[PDB]
């Protein structure tokens, strides 16, 4: 559901109950170097002023830099987890899609560093994320 | 209706509909300097990790200091908008509530700043959203 | 004088004794699109631990964004300054240069956002920083 | 010099010859959880448009929150330097000096996270800095 890595057998929570199901992100590319993901905007994206919410852009931003993470540290033994998320909105989103597209730019041993453009389907960039991921041992 | 400020006589988008709605924010406290709001953790806050979304600290602390800035600016012809976010993230929160409390830092005239403390059942400080608020006149 | 766009007749403090010329920042390109400047480290971009400042990061990419703004709008009766400025430290810097090179991503009517980058001799990726510069009509 | 906390027998570099040395920083008070220092304005601190520059501010927000965090991880084996800082500015300063007041709010074993306030002669609140300071053990 929603393509995100397949690094485990389970997982806690099923797709379509998460945030990110609700929603509906989905990812599309994946690469250790960059991950691209979109969403149709429906309501449930929206705020009630009728544009999409800043916490989406952050959530879309969030789960893709934190998953393209997961898919190679995972069976490092390794878990990865969103740290601090800088988001900036430079133009809103009334309908259409979100598309993010997240590039690596940092991957230290403790801390990877994603940029995330969000563009809307003119292709214009209606807001950025910089997120910092951190990387720790799995506890089991 | 989440109990946000009722400013118009219509939105664009009803509360239950939004995300907001949809995940369950609902401001308890606001005024001019200070708001605070909470939501229940379900699994439609989580990712499927089991752990609260980093999205949803970001989605409250967003509706949280941006409406509170709609509570005293409405009523002057401006509009306010979430301009920009910084969250970083300290202690995960599984279950229970997220608790968001809003304290106006600086009241310009064309920026608001607030920072949002995010807290679990025990009161711990899992997360804390500065919010930058955009303040514009109101387009015809 | 840095090479600092010469926009004005007269300015308040001279470059060689303001803080960026007390610590060497010169501008090698500016476009309104993109621009570099760079820095010899010495021990006054330093701290104690002889590794260059956080701070000097941040001063370069504020100086370098801000009057990469102050080129374009200043002849259009706008003054520049900086609002917000996020910076990231991925690898020390000990000794050699810092060049930084800030690429503008949004140009709005009343903010523009430039990233900024910062490497070492070796041109590795020491630090980023992501400044948003409030552009206002200038003050009689 | 500046009053910076006294940990090691010797240091890299001079205070009179750092960043910090030059610009006139001095710390007043320092415990584990709070610290306060200030800075004569003087041209050196300022841009060529006659303000504080924006880097200043981010500088004695990044010196005072690192070493608030040395004076007490340093005896434990650990180093601490800034991975993160996230500067907002509200008010120019353009003379007297600048008063900052770091206050710790988050303690894990891998970051301490500090938001400082700076402050005008009259009180007023002109910027604030927010930093994530990363403790590692020392390499040797
Ligand atoms: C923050 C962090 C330690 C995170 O490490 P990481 O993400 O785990 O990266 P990794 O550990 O993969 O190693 C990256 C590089 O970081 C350095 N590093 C990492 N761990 C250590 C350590 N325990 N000891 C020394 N250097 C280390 C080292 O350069 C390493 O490269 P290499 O020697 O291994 O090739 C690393 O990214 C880093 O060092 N960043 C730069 C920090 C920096 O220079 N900050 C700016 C200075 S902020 C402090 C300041 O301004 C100040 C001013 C006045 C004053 O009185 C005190 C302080
Ligand atoms: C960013 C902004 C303009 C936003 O304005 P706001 O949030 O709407 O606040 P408001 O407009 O309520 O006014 C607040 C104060 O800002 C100043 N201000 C605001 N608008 C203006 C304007 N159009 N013209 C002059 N001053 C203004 C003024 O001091 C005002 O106080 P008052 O005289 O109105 O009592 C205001 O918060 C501000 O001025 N903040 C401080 C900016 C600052 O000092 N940044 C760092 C230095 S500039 C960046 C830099 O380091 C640099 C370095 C080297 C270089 O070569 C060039 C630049
Ligand atoms: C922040 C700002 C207003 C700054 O304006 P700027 O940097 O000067 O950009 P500029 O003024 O050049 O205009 C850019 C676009 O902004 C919009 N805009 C700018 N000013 C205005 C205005 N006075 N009225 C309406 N739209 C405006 C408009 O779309 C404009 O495009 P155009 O129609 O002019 O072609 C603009 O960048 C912006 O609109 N950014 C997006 C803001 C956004 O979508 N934020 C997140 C959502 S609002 C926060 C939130 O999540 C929330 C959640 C729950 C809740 O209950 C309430 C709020
Ligand atoms: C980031 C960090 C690991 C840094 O750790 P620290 O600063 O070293 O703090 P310390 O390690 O002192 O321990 C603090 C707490 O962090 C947790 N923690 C630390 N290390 C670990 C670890 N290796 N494994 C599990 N939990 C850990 C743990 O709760 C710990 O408390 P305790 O069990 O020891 O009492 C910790 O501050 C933290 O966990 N922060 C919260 C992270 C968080 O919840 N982020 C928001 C989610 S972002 C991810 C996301 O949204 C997403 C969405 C969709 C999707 O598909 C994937 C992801």
């Amino acid at each position: 559901g929603g393509n995100l890595p397949d690094v485990a057998s389970h997982y806690p929570v099923a797709y379509e109950q998460t945030l990110d199901g609700t929603v509906g992100f989905v990812i599309d590319e994946m690469t250790p170097e960059r991950a691209t993901a979109s969403v149709e905007v429906t309501d449930t994206l929206r705020q009630r002023w009728g544009l999409v919410h800043g916490g989406a852009y952050c959530a879309l931003a969030q789960m893709l830099a934190t998953e393209a993470t997961v898919a190679v540290v995972h069976e490092k033994g390794m878990m990865a987890v969103g740290q601090s998320n800088h988001t900036s909105f430079f133009r809103p989103v009334k309908e259409g899609h979100v598309r993010a597209e997240a590039v690596r730019i940092h991957a230290g041993s403790t801390t990877w560093f994603w940029d995330v453009s969000l563009r809307d389907d003119a292709g214009r960039l209606c807001a950025v994320s910089s997120m910092s991921i951190a990387v720790r041992p799995r506890r089991d």
